């Protein structure tokens, strides 16, 4: 009976949660702790107060934070913003629950924007919403570099991957945004900037170490990412008919090698061979005319 | 330049594109677990007897719990190292555990999603949301709980007390979820029953444990090899150390830190469970204990 009294304590009541444990599951998050300006910057548009605003702006870095926790898992990178990972620290099974524990505790942060249940409504649906697209973009760029050579996506496949993946966070924090607004829609401008943010990082992770083998460790190509260069490569030496260009650089994504020289001559191929890396950089131009060169303010 | 950017602004005015060809690529390892509910779908069916939602909204809770728990295993077998799952190997071992995670989280989501097409009435569809997100937290927490104490062990050795709230918040969790959402869409229904589906819940986890080490004594004990705090184990740890048998309880951390499959190992760690703690006994009268508070209330105050 004292067993089945306690027990019935325990069954009638809450689930216990001390802050210990609280502090003992955040700790691959924590770790990662060691954009807002771009919030800020589009807040002059929208005119948010600042106590919404910085929930808001809670609520992206805690989507954020966690995506780069699982985003190493998935990538198997040693090194985010200069440490070493959360999960080769905490072991990968603490990581994965922490940054998915971090995704729902983003969602709470969601009725606080509001009491207004309509409104409340709309937050929830675009939450959820943009991360089933984060989830897609992300889906897919892990499919194509773990079951390569089965797909070789095209410019066109890559950008959609890229919409859905990066354009993804912009376009929640916007929408979020847009849709607080006491005050066109700025979703367009939002897509375009995310696919100039993720061109951008796929080309200077080569760039940074082509010009200096420790300034970047195009870690891109140990994990064997589908970068946009590399797409351009792929496709080109397909098209141009360069059977062994194209099949070594296949071989090499495959390898998932740490080798410096080996990254070097990939690098060297996308350089010379192919002109991926001066196609992208024109890529990248091209892209920022088209917002730079919008004097009718359409974006 | 002219023709590129017609394309780029074709792409950037429009939602984002997504395929059904895309779709069965991330679901390869969800439906690949599907290859595994009638006794979920069972306790489902019998509780909507005091519930009794329309059946498409039913159908709809239902299809939440299939998502939810089969994602939940997609993640937990990547967590505990499992080679397999209901018989046939795990997704992660197939897939890889990248699509596997993230296939999982898109179902996670997708679950979600559902939960906004079982009701549009504001009011309601806010509580809905509130119970999902808040069991949602609650199973993570009790999760993390779950791991940590294996990964860190032998820094803490919980208690009996320690590894229950734990299974409320883990096991708990996704049983409270269904329950509570069935509730709050309930047309009827007397006195809640989540009473009743916590101590479900506990039973279902420490039953889960104690079949685990029997099955293979009689099942892989594939606990063992996961270093996992179960109940027995738990059991055997507090004896152990209560009763000062130093090296007993030296020797069952021992094994558990080995990660090993030696079948050889792990039968030397039950026997100490048998003859030594007698924890195997001890987790059997347990669940028994548990199970006469349901079938000994007379008073309903737990059953309907
Ligand atoms: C926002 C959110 C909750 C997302 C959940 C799903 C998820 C893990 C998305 C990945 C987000 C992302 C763009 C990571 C970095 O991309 P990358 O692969 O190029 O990695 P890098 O930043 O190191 O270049
Ligand atoms: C419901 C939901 C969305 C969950 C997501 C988070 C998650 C990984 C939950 C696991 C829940 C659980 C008790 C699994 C099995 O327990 P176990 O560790 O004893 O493993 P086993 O049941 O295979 O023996
Ligand atoms: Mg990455
Ligand atoms: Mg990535
Ligand atoms: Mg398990
Ligand atoms: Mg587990």
């Amino acid at each position: 009976n004292k067993m089945e009294a306690k027990i019935d304590e325990l069954i009638n009541n809450d689930p216990v949660w001390s802050s210990q444990n609280e502090s003992l599951i955040s700790k691959p998050y924590n770790h990662i702790l060691l954009r807002l300006n771009l919030i800020v910057q589009i807040n002059r548009v929208m005119n948010l107060p600042k106590d919404q605003l910085a929930i808001v702006s809670q609520i992206v870095e805690l989507l954020h934070n966690s995506s780069l926790l699982i985003d190493d898992i998935e990538d198997n990178a040693p090194l985010r913003r200069g440490q070493t990972t959360s999960h080769l620290i905490f072991g990968v099974p603490s990581t994965i629950n922490t940054a998915n524990y971090m995704y729902f505790r983003a969602m709470q942060l969601v009725s606080q924007l509001t009491t207004k249940e309509p409104l409340y409504h709309n937050l929830i649906t675009i939450f959820n919403e943009e991360l089933i697209n984060l989830h897609r973009g992300q889906g897919l760029d892990i499919y194509w570099r773990d079951f390569l050579p089965e797909i070789i996506p095209t410019q066109e496949m890559y950008l959609n991957m890229v919409m859905n993946k990066t354009g993804g966070l912009f376009r929640l924090t916007l929408r979020l945004m847009e849709a607080l607004s006491p005050s066109h829609s700025l979703v367009p401008f939002i897509n375009l900037l995310g696919i100039i943010y993720q061109i951008r990082d796929d080309y200077l992770n080569l760039k940074d170490f082509q010009m200096s083998s420790e300034k970047g460790f195009a870690e891109d190509i140990t994990e064997g990412k589908l970068s946009f260069p590399i797409v351009h490569a792929l496709n080109f030496t397909k098209t141009k008919g360069q059977t062994e260009q194209h099949n070594e650089i296949l071989r090499i994504l495959l390898l998932r090698t740490s080798d410096k020289d080996i990254k070097l001559k990939l690098i060297q191929i996308l350089e010379f061979d192919t002109n991926s890396l001066a196609y992208t950089k024109n890529f990248i131009n091209q892209l920022v005319n088209m917002i730079k060169n919008d004097n009718e303010n359409k974006y």
